[PDB]
């Protein structure tokens, strides 16, 4: 397993303009295309972010494509965030993983504000961190998603994923 594979399976695969758990137009593989309620708005993202007018609908190849920049991007907002990159360094590969899981849905802002269950992370205190990600509207709203990422955490194996 890696982390494609895991966003993957937390993300699914969508090749038409779809609105995510927060109401939100998306397409592919959890790529976001705008907050805005407008369709249109959306649909010109689409044509943006694709380079051709697709008329809302995205080949396989395209939506894969849109996903390796967005991993990219992800990992690479953590390398650059100072209160990230500390923790994020401290963790094995496996652990890793699930940062970049979460930085993904929630956005770099978002993770580096769970302080607490972040040096929780770079102390090592696993069942402690597991504990108070929990305690988070994000674990309320995606229980499922939620449990899944905290497990690896938690064990820093991919038992939740198998
Ligand atoms: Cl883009
Ligand atoms: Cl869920
Ligand atoms: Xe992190
Ligand atoms: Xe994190
Ligand atoms: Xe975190």
């Amino acid at each position: 397993m890696n982390i494609f594979e895991m966003l993957r399976i937390d993300e699914g695969l969508r090749l038409k303009i779809y609105k995510d758990t927060e109401g939100y137009y998306t397409i592919g593989i959890g790529h976001l295309l705008t907050k805005s309620p407008s369709l249109n708005a959306a649909k010109s993202e689409l044509d943006k972010a694709i380079g051709r007018n697709t008329n809302g609908v995205i080949t396989k190849d395209e939506a894969e494509k849109l996903f390796n920049q967005d991993v990219d991007a992800a990992v690479r907002g953590i390398l650059r965030n100072a209160k990230l990159k500390p923790v994020y360094d401290s963790l094995d590969a496996v652990r890793r993983a699930a940062a970049i899981n979460m930085v993904f849905q929630m956005g770099e802002t978002g993770v580096a504000g769970f302080t607490n269950s972040l040096r929780m992370l770079q102390q090592k205190r696993w069942d402690e961190a597991a504990v108070n990600l929990a305690k988070s509207r994000w674990y309320n709203q995606t229980p499922n998603r939620a449990k899944r990422v905290i497990t690896t955490f938690r064990t820093g194996t991919w038992d939740a994923y198998k």
